[PDB]
């Protein structure tokens, strides 16, 4: 009834983060505070992400996406939210993240992070 | 004209090698042997992947993606191969390595065996 990993939630979570950091480095931060405790609060990311295949060093669209992931993560859809939006329209932004939405309801089950950061990077070269 | 990120194509590829390990751990091989030079071959890795949220530990429906990546990857498209195929058909495999290498074009420019890896389960559940 458990996944076949046999994996608990957070240790695939902080696979995830460990994955996260090593392909996107300094564009990937960790929201969290260093706690002086025990207890690893829920996850809380950000992630500067650019057109697919972005070259130079000028930016025209980019966009931040901001992902928390709850608990049951990823059974459970994690919050997204999209912040410090550069040179797309509102309703580029809302059609954005309904489709991020919609994505991780299917891709519920496994970790999505990364299928939901190429959806912005593609979304983001139909709109430079 | 080089990728934003400002890495070579070999730090790219061995970060994407590292987040698989983490993501995937077992299911993941490193096929190149242990080289006692300097120089290190074009990776070429081997995912075993189940449908999409498998539990239990009886399985179905499996394949194991073969994934060689040449010097200019993620520029150029990598040598993608379907191996060990179980409760698949000659056709359906034949389908899924078109649909992954129709993913790899249009992926060209970031690293995509993770969508790669996704596209797989996800189709393995539609079979199951």
């Amino acid at each position: 009834h458990h996944h076949h990993s046999g994996e608990s939630y957070p240790q695939r979570q902080d696979h995830e983060l460990q994955a996260l950091e090593a392909i996107y480095g300094a564009d990937f931060q960790d929201l969290r505070p260093d706690a002086c405790g025990p207890v690893k609060e829920p996850p809380e990311i950000n992630l500067v992400l650019y057109p697919q295949g972005l070259t130079g060093e000028e930016v025209y669209v980019k966009v931040d996406l901001r992902v928390k992931c709850p608990p049951t993560y990823p059974d459970v859809v994690p919050e997204i939210e999209l912040k410090n939006a550069k040179g797309l329209s509102n309703e580029s932004v809302n059609l954005l993240k309904s489709r991020l939405e919609e994505l991780a309801k299917k891709h519920c089950g496994e970790v999505m992070i990364f299928e939901l950061a190429y959806h912005v990077q593609s979304f983001l070269s139909e709109h430079n």
